[PDB]
């Protein structure tokens, strides 16, 4: 197949307390298969109506495609951005760290600004931190679906998945405390390797 | 600035009786430089917001942001998609022709692909050639304004805007002419570029 | 204020075993809560963009207007169509009966067509079945979020809640459950007296 | 056929010299016409998917009736809402002028809100003076594409069409002039009827 499920970086329950292990369960196993089948499906698709000549799905093929591949991008992304607690630095050094200060003025600015764009998404969503190609910089964008609005050329660097499935078994409504947990596994190694790879254009 | 708007790689009248001279004048000098201006706007709403500590209008320069960058990105590829016809190859060759017959069948199906995305857009949008990282492969997409309906990540690599602006003065309402015309005046050496640079990341 | 969060007509756990009292308490306590303070913000928002003259955040203010607001009217006839096991009839009939026969061949048919529109919606949405004044008939409808997807003047009859919030807790990942066992509970003498109200405009 | 194009009110050319003739006959007979085929056209698609018991396509079939019919609903209002300038009140008297000065202050403030919501859209839209049934109120909201970004049971008042096709061709990328122009044509009896109407819900 083009597209296949990654498999987590570590146990499902190593990111607990603040993510449990259930989530992370039923989130890589269910709902990131369900993309990758998706984005693979939209593919074979697309194929299909090349051969026949046939593009009169194409609006929802497109869709379909976009959707799911987001999908896949945004959550592969995501499950290499966390590490357990412990296992990673708990704040970005180096190139990382100079950047997100010269971007952002400090990491308690741009820790501020990733969260309340996080918090604030009317709909499901994403918080991410991107490198951005044209501007030389590193921005915060918020993500609608996993598809929407976001500039074509977007790295991402640092991802937090916003949608219900994400915290709700363990958090319910209260999103922020989602999130203030999130900082606690966040793998700031993984996002400096992104970074050091990203910014070559 | 963070953001500027380029100048044209040729004259207003340059790709003429394919794109009229008066579409490109209004498009580059009127619609481009707003979404430069909006996209700098937006970056100093952001430095503002985090030097009061108040994100309160966050969801908004979030969509500022990423509306008006996206359009600066779009417009950025979409000028340097095109040359006056006999400025370049009327079909791809090399590296990117094999790849498009490995990805598409053929030239011919790429085109019936990308031209079915093109006219069949509900609202605003772009027609666009994207190299997926993840995928390792080139694929069609379909952005509605400028900035959904896309994975993060996607390398631009051709691009067309269907934007009502893009084609009225001189096409109306029938987009098919306007597609049908654009095609002569691609620029494939630039496609080509983009495509090598990208298959490097 | 202008807008006030509806009493639900029924216990919070009068919906089991179909719907947990623990999402219905969270639901509408917690979630549609949340929409009627924010349709109402929205508001004041706008009369003080008006005495200031000042009407910089218009398209951050609409969009949370029809977001809240949207997400208010949803909930709040989203309570009323549901209703305990055995308060309400299983089946339409008489004249809801007839024109659902009428728009959809069966009530199996506009069954089949609500789920499937329920079950596939890519993101948070609703499915709908509503009046269309313009070709007098009944519509399925797929919402996506809580103001997308839709055309002005449509009159809701039957909603169904295709957020996660609204079934994760009980149903985790499997939608078709959520969906299946939400059909027990509709209250029908709710949508035939929406379906009245709404034939005479 | 369920839905069918309602002719003009008026000649093509009435509106002039605030809206040209060759705008209307192209917006009326062609982008109009369009929403009522391509309604009508997915109206027959879902009967052939609950006849077969195919819904694979529910999504796409979803969007294609609310974009459509949201296309033929705003369009309908759309040219009822004008009138040849000096056939109709400059000014909104009576209840509904009463009305708009109880939820807008004033006339003046309705204008400026309603302008700034029509030259604010990031990508195409409507700006939209509605009836909200469950406030009891009038309301200005921003419709994005023709189906998106507004509350279900929304009754349409006034509507001023902000898609490119809509002024392109006289006022090009100038959208200021041509809502300045617009509202010479504005048919105040009709939203008078409309309101009279709209408010028995
Ligand atoms: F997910
Ligand atoms: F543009
Ligand atoms: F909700
Ligand atoms: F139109
Ligand atoms: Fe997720
Ligand atoms: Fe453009
Ligand atoms: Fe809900
Ligand atoms: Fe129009």
């Amino acid at each position: 197949a083009v597209y296949t499920l990654p498999e987590l970086p570590y146990d499902y329950s190593a990111l607990e307390p603040y993510i449990s292990g259930e989530i992370m369960e039923l989130h890589h196993d269910k709902h990131h298969k369900a993309y990758v089948d998706g984005a693979n499906t939209a593919l074979d698709k697309l194929a299909e109506a090349r051969d026949k000549a046939d593009f009169g799905a194409i609006n929802k093929l497109e869709k379909d495609l976009a959707f799911n591949l987001a999908g896949h991008v945004n959550h592969s992304v995501f499950w290499k951005n966390m590490a357990p607690k412990g296992s990673a630095p708990e704040r970005p050094t180096d190139e990382l760290g100079a950047a997100i200060d010269e971007f952002f003025g400090s990491f308690d600015n741009m820790k501020a600004q990733f969260t309340a764009a996080a918090t604030g998404i009317q709909g499901s969503g994403w918080a991410s931190l991107v490198w951005d190609p044209l501007g030389k910089r590193i921005n915060t964008l918020q993500f609608y679906d996993h598809q929407n609005n976001l500039p074509a050329g977007s790295i991402p660097l640092l991802q937090l998945d916003m949608w219900e499935h994400a915290f709700y078994l363990q958090y319910k409504n209260v999103k922020g405390d989602y999130v203030k947990s999130w900082w606690n596994v966040v793998n700031w190694d993984d996002v400096a390797l992104r970074f050091s790879e990203a910014r070559v254009a």
